[PDB]
């Protein structure tokens, strides 16, 4: 088959899809798409997925996006493991609810540090203190409903064994990490799922599947960071913009 | 079965999973949740969904959140028509790809106007003109994104026939609109689509699923609306607060 994957492994969703496809070892294309250059705006990027974002998966003239839709069309098409996206109802559910949930208060609300820190000065864009301070305590805010109201006794947010959920959730989480913060501090019951998961999941992978954002800060000081392109300025500028 | 369905009919997901169930005609024991009041966060409602959101489903011992996940879940257990969330890999990837962009650029993004207009004044809390501005031409910017990205040619943004795609979708939209926003307006490939989708669903059903809000500005002006508990006032603060 050999559907290529667009991706930018410094985007978390873009992350996730890709551990979850060689985990579970997919026949893959990953075609690199440079977001911090604005490659997901060249009018090229655009005559495949209108929208400009990443990660897009192209599987026959079928291009589908939103890594939730693309992991689990990978993980029915490519039948994967059961735990993984279980077919129980009330198994399933808690999948769908979690990521229903990841998507409000973790998606958009856990990339912001990359952008006070690196993104938005790359633009000599300056973001206020108060909305740093505002997301953080915005962040603990959820990891915590992650911590006890997901997570609990038991070793995953979506149940008992590893499932997208915790493939989303922890590589979301990622960035803040990358970045210095180091969340799993004061949170046990986070540090030691994370490392489960981790454990499961395998260094090699991981220690690759991150890599570029954990290097992400240094680029950045030695300005290692390309210029963005018009197209992604703009972009660059209006997330900037909706940040609380 | 008779599994309870809590929510509050001025919550946009609440209305989307009120249609489906009654639509596809599903028992349910609609526990009515007062939001404006604060009955989301009664200690004895938290003993149910700790969250203290809506809508949430009570199933047996089981208690799903999310109506995404509750709608799914819905349409399993009860084998719904298949239209409804497809079982074919490229029709079910279409609306969880739209259910992912969705929760990204719409929810939360058309609910504002209700904030800025009735539930923000309602605790003396005032949003910001800027804020007000800014997030219209941010829906528009949505709009159209949903308007030729989604919709485009085809009539509904799943693909061909109706779908929980789109129960949320116009819900959601519908709220700007019962406020004042006629955003169909300048769009008669959207205005069309919510016509086609209201056809099909029955004026009946979205004549009682909708009213609430309907009349949600008048309440709101012979001040009908009951004061927030504490509770909920500090949600309330919150949610003003994340408004960028
Ligand atoms: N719900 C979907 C949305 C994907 C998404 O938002 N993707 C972001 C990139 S991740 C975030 C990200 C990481 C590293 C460098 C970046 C430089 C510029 C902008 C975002 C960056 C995107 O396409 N953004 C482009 C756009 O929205 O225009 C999903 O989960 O995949
Ligand atoms: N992804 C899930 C989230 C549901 C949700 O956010 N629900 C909101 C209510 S909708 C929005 C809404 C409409 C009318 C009056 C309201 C008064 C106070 C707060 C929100 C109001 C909620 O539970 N909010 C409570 C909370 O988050 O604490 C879904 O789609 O169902």
């Amino acid at each position: 088959m050999g559907l290529e994957l667009f991706l930018d492994l410094v985007s978390q969703p873009s992350r996730a899809v890709y551990i979850f496809a060689k985990k579970n070892g997919i026949p893959l294309e990953l075609r690199t798409v440079d977001l911090v250059k604005g490659q997901h705006k060249s009018k090229e990027f655009l005559q495949i997925n209108s929208l400009g974002k990443l990660p897009t998966l192209k599987d026959g003239d079928f291009i589908l996006t939103e890594s939730s839709a693309i992991l689990i069309y990978l993980s029915c098409k490519y039948q994967t493991p059961d735990h993984w996206y279980p077919s129980d109802l009330q198994a399933r559910a808690r999948v769908h609810e979690y990521l229903g949930w990841h998507a409000d208060c973790i998606r958009g609300t856990f990339g912001i540090p990359l952008w006070v820190q690196v993104l938005g000065p790359l633009i000599g864009v300056q973001v206020p203190e108060e909305k740093v301070e505002r997301n953080r305590t915005a962040m603990d805010q959820a990891l915590q409903w992650l911590e006890d109201k997901f997570l609990g006794d038991r070793p995953f947010l979506a149940g008992q064994q590893v499932t997208l959920a915790d493939l989303m959730a922890l590589e979301e989480l990622m960035q803040p990490v990358a970045l210095g913060y180091e969340l799993f501090e004061g949170r046990p019951r986070l540090a030691a799922w994370r490392g489960r998961v981790e454990a499961f999941l395998g260094a090699e992978l991981c220690q690759e599947a991150h890599s570029i954002i954990l290097s992400i800060l240094e680029q950045a000081a030695k300005k290692t960071l390309p210029t963005p392109s018009p197209e992604a300025y703009q972009a660059m500028l209006l997330r900037i913009a909706r940040i609380p």
